[PDB]
């Protein structure tokens, strides 16, 4: 029922800050977003700029994803990003995770019309 490019944006979009202030941010995020109803997700990027300027990395530098498929795309420039990574002893239902503040080039995979973000491969 959500789209995948809705399904991206709730997963990786935080426009609302320019950058993790704490260490406990992604603990936070990660149960805001619903990231971790089911399971602990591992792993999870998000990504502090404007929509406009992630859906406009859909236009820049064309790169192969980690899955050899070649809608991958590369950010020319920087941007403000949070990595999370779920810690070795985190055990669902108690998920924790490490943030990492960073200003990273972002991949992400594009389809669709029109072409947008739909996963985010990695950070550069």
């Amino acid at each position: 029922k959500e789209t995948a490019a809705a399904k991206f944006e709730r997963q990786h979009m935080d426009s609302s800050t320019s950058a993790a202030s704490s260490s406990n941010y992604c603990n936070q995020m990660m149960k805001s977003r619903n990231l971790t109803k089911d399971r602990c997700k591992p792993v999870n990027t998000f990504v502090h700029e404007s929509l406009a300027d992630v859906q406009a990395v859909c236009s820049q530098k064309n790169v192969a994803c980690k899955n050899g498929q070649t809608n991958c795309y590369q950010s020319y420039s920087t941007m403000s990003i949070t990595d999370c990574r779920e810690t070795g002893s985190s055990k669902y239902p108690n998920c924790a995770y490490k943030t990492t503040q960073a200003n990273k080039h972002i991949i992400v995979a594009c389809e669709g019309n029109p072409y947008v973000p739909v996963h985010f491969d990695a950070s550069v």
